[PDB]
């Protein structure tokens, strides 16, 4: 796909953001359009650097960061300012914390799940993203568009699959436990294996053991298959992400009103960490509804 080579010059930093999977992310100005620049900071991330210019330019999608372009004095790729932030942030980040509706917790899940597709079907082997978690997804256009982001692979433990942290042979189907994960998360507004915690091998261990996050009260049967089956030991019993896009499409039926932009306010307190099954942070009443006037 097209490229453009930056003049350092045309860029005005206005003020840094945060830190990305590798980098600094800065709010910046460049043919006076709103833009996102990745400065490297620490040399070691050349690899990473050079990885993420190589897959952003040959990806072309809806819901993958648009790459704009790249100086190479300084070091840096120049890509779209999400207005949101990435999801992790909308999720259990700054206080106060945005509402949102089973709607857009199903809605994210699937431009998430249509992004990764994209990747899966790339010529002529396929692109694995290896890293994909509510950091590396960013929220546009009133938290109703998700974009993945932080492609330097193409403090994630809790996301990973079990096969990939034991260095065994992992294909694309490592992508579709974290996206299983990543479910579980949006539902439930928790972090994943923070009842674990410690450092990163202790959740390794935990995963590696066949611990999955508690299971979910009055969860839909259908989304609750989709979930466990996505978080399968087993590689080859995990569905396709073509297979995700297609089931989750079809649900949406069930969930109307995601184009609703994030604007009211939500003071968020949780229930009892551990009691075999959790409470959903979204409300399954009108899927039920909805679903028993169809069935
Ligand atoms: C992850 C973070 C930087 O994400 C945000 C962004 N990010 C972007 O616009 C972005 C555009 S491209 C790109 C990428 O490739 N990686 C990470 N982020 C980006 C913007 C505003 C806030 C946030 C946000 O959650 N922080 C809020 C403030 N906190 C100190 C850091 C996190």
């Amino acid at each position: 796909g097209p490229l453009h080579m930056i003049d350092y010059k045309e860029i005005e930093v206005e003020e840094v953001v945060g830190r990305g999977a590798f980098g600094v992310v800065c709010k910046a100005k460049w043919r006076a359009k709103d833009v996102a620049i990745k400065q490297i900071e620490s040399e070691s991330e050349r690899k990473a650097f050079i990885v993420e210019l190589r897959q952003l330019s040959r990806v072309n999608h809806p819901n993958i960061v648009k790459l704009y372009g790249a100086c190479l004095n300084p070091v840096c790729l120049v890509m779209e300012y999400a207005e949101g932030g990435s999801l992790y942030n909308v999720l259990h980040g700054a206080e106060p914390l945005p509402y949102y509706t089973a709607a857009h917790a199903m809605s994210w899940c699937l431009q998430c799940s249509q992004g990764v597709a994209y990747l899966h079907s790339m010529q002529p082997k396929a692109l694995i993203h290896r890293d994909l978690k509510p950091p590396n997804l960013l929220l546009v256009a009133g938290g109703t568009v998700l974009k993945i982001c932080d492609f330097g692979t193409a403090g994630s433990a809790a996301w990973m699959a079990p096969e990939v942290f034991e260095g065994s042979n992992y294909s694309e189907k490592c992508d579709v436990f974290s996206w299983g994960i990543i479910l579980w998360e949006v539902i439930t507004r928790r972090k994943p294996f923070d009842e674990i915690g410690g450092p990163a091998f202790r959740i390794m261990w935990a995963v590696h053991n066949g611990t999955r996050p508690p299971l979910i009260k009055n969860l839909p049967k259908p989304i609750e298959s989709l979930m466990t089956r996505c978080w399968s030991k087993d590689p080859s019993q995990r569905p396709s992400m073509e297979e995700i896009v297609k089931i989750m499409t079809h649900l949406m039926r069930y969930f109307p009103g995601a184009d609703e932009p994030l604007q009211y306010p939500c003071q968020h307190s949780l229930p009892p960490g551990e009691d075999g099954r959790v409470e959903p942070y979204v409300d399954f009443a009108e899927f039920y509804r909805l679903w028993s006037v169809d069935h």
